[PDB]
Formats: C-alpha cells, structure tokens, sequence
C-alpha cells in the first residue's frame, strides 16, 4: 500500500505514527554520578524502544518486509532514531539538550560520563544545524523514517534479498518525493529544493557518526545495547 | 570565492583534473598500509584543488581531512573496485576478494560497489561525492561561523553541479531529486564504514597509521 500513497497521505501516515513523549523517572538523586545518571538514560532509552518499534511498523512499507529484515533494520537504526528525536526536542531549548520534558542537561553535566561529553558536544551542534535551517516537523517525521529504511539497507544471496532492497530503495524514493513536495508547497525554488534536500541528507551522515561514536564510547567501559531477540520479540506482538 | 562564481562544468572539470592516479600495490596489512601512505600523499594535494577549500584556514582544512581522511580512501576504492563483481581493486596488482579479507567491512564495501554499478554511478558524479565527503564530514564538528557558512555554499555549489550533470543526462525533475538522494543516503553508510574501520584499526594495535592532526597540518 505504501508504494500508492501521494506526497501528502505519506505526510499524514508519518505524523499520525509519532511516538509520545515519554517523563524521566521523577526525583532521582541529583547530582548524578556516572552509574545513577546511566540508569536514568538507560531506563528512559529501554522504554522509549516499545514506543519506537510500534512506530516502524506504522512507517509506510516497514510491515511489508520479513520480520528478519525489520529486526535489522531497527538494530541498526535504533541509536540514530533516538538521537534524532533528542535533536528534534532540543531545538528550542539552545544550549541544552531536552531528554525528556523532566530531564533537560546543560553541556557541564555531560562530563558525569566520561566521553559522554563529546556526544553531547555533537548533538548540540546537531541542533543548532536544524534551528538554523528552522526544520520543520513535516521533514524531521521523513527524515527519521530514511534513518530507519536507509540505516541497515546496505547490509542485507537469495533473490527475496534484491526484492526488499528494491522495496526500500523505492520507499526511500517515495519519501524523497514527499520532502520535495514539501518544499515545493512551502514556496521554495526548485534549486532552493535541491540545496535543501542535500543538506537535510547530509546531516543523516553525521548522525550515523554520532551514533557510531555513542556506540564506541558505550563499550570502552554493552549487555545495554537491544538484542535481536528482544527487537524480535517486541516485533511479534 | 571564484569557487562560488563557478559552473557546473568548471565545477567537474576542476574535480575531473585534480583527480589523483591509481597507484601500484609494491604481509597484507603492511601492503595496505604502504600503499594508504602514499595514496595519503596525493589526497592532501587534491584537497588542495577542491574548490573553496583553501580559503579555509589552515586549522579547518586540517580539521576536515583529519575527518573525511578513511572515507575519501574507502569511497576511491569502492569506484575502484565497481567493474570487479565479488573483489575489491585495491590495486590494479592487489585485487583481492572475500576469502583473503575484517570481513564485516569488506563485505560492507562489496555492497557499496553493488550499488555504485546498480545505479551505474559516473565519474563526473564520482568526483563530486568525494568533494562532498570531504567538505561535510568535519563541519559539524567545528572565524570559526564565516568558514561553516563558505562550506556550505561551497556544498550547495557541488549539488548544483549533481543536478546539472543529471539534467544533461537527460533525467526528469523526478529521477533527478531521487538520483541526488540516493547518492547522499550512499554517503551515510561510507561514514559507518570509517567508523568500523577506525575502530578496528585500533582493535588490531595498529593505531599509529591514524594521520594525527600535526601530521597533516606539516603535509599541508
Ligand atoms: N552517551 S551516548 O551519547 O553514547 C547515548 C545517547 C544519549 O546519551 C546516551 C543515551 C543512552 C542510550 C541508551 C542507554 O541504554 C543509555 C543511555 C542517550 C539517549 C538519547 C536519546 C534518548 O531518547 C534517550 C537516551
Ligand atoms: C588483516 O586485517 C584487516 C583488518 C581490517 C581491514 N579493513 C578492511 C577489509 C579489507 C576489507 S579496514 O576497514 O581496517 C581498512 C580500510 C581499508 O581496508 C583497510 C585499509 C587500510 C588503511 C590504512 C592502513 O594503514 C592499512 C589498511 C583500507 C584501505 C587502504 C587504502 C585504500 O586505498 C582503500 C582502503 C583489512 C584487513
């Protein structure tokens, strides 16, 4: 069905898909110490995952691949998807990054964690780039669906294997006809489109870099990370 | 910037011309690192020739190729290696294929240069996804607001220049908002691979072939 959506019921699909807003566990001891301030993110990231798997399966095309391939797709993409929405909350609150409407950390209180600080550095920075560019949440909801189609794609020698690439590259195509649809609306030129659309792909890559880096950091210290099974089984229901 | 006032086709033909050669292959981690050495040689003066790069200072061209450094040779050697179904063409005399391989990046550069010849990437476009890679890899990680506002003209230059090359090629407005958003997802998972290979480079004990930011701040 995904494939016979025009660029605004893919619109409406994405947005209606978005995942709530989910609280920091209430009054845990402040100051944090690096273990207290990890449980708190790690018990905000472990419930923020149900959420996000009811999500993809509500992304246009997700349901139509194997469940095999939504599992890799989301281990690949899970980290990148919930990064992008730290982002995205963060936007109006410079400076800081918004982990949950109870959970707003300043640079300094990054330190708690060893090299969390770097991340921390990098999302701002990410941030700041969306403001800039004044997002808008039309494009973030299709921005954080090409995380997930495009994040594990490259890594799928059955011929069913070239049918769900196919399948992929043709829903990330569809999504890339949706944001320039957007723009188009919205009133920009064709070759303001084209600048706009590079640049809001271009900082997928350094989201993908962050991600890798959070990842890195994570185990110089790693059961935390989401398995398989669990993706698998979260998927199932 | 005279990189600012140029067209698409000076655009690609500066790029086309800066095009460092394919360099000769003469233990299979010293092989390659020899052989990175000197590719590292020429990426630092083809740097030198993208345009708009030099009018970053020195610090921020360093910043830069300190970042898109393994990217730069990953994506060569995938544009290598695309006419090479299964293998990877480090070398025109050091063609290697999966049995030899860090199995997790080479078959992740395998199905980087599957894509490139599924799409049937161009040189012309070859050259401006390198530029890309070269100018956006570090600057999110930067006077410091004057140099990221250059880098992105410079980078809305480069897809104007993709644009042009796809409408005379005689692709739709459709195809050719689809054909620069596959390249650009394309660039995503070659910052993965860096980041894999990195890590693995370390993981191996041979960290000391990581060009720190002093060694190419001398080259440069
Ligand atoms: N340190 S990090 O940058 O590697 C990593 C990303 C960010 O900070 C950390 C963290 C997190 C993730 C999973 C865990 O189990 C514990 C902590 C974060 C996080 C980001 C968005 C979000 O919605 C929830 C949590
Ligand atoms: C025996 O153990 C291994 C562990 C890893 C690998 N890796 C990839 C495996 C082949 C699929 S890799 O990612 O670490 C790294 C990137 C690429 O392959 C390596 C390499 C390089 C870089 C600088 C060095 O000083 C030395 C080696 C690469 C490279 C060099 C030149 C070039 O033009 C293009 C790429 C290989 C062998």
């Amino acid at each position: 069905l995904a494939l016979s959506l025009t660029a605004d019921q893919m619109v409406s699909a994405l947005l209606d898909a978005e995942p709530p807003i989910l609280y920091s566990e209430y009054d845990p001891t402040r100051p944090f110490s690096e273990a207290s301030m990890m449980g708190l993110l790690t018990n905000l990231a472990d419930r923020e995952l149900v959420h996000m798997i009811n999500w993809a399966k509500r992304v246009p095309g997700f349901v139509d691949l194997t469940s095999h391939d939504q599992v890799h797709l989301l281990e690949c993409a899970w980290l990148e998807i919930l990064m992008i929405g730290l982002v995205w909350r963060s936007m109006e609150h410079p400076g800081k990054l918004l982990f949950a409407p109870n959970l707003l950390l300043d640079r300094n209180q990054g330190k708690c964690v060893e090299g969390m600080v770097e991340i921390f550095d990098m999302l701002l920075a990410t941030s700041s780039r969306f403001r800039m560019m004044n997002l808008q949440g039309e494009e973030f909801v299709c921005l954080k669906s090409i995380i997930l189609l495009n994040s594990g794609v490259y890594t799928f020698s059955t011929l069913k294997s070239l049918e769900e690439k196919d399948h992929i590259h043709r829903v990330l195509d569809k999504i890339t006809d949706t944001l320039i649809h957007l723009m188009a609306k919205a009133g920009l030129t064709l070759q303001q489109q084209h600048q706009r659309l590079a640049q809001l792909l271009l900082i997928l890559s350094h989201i993908r870099h962050m991600s890798n880096k959070g990842m890195e950091h994570l185990y110089s210290m790693k059961n935390v990370v989401p398995s398989y099974d669990l993706l698998l089984e979260m998927l199932d229901a």
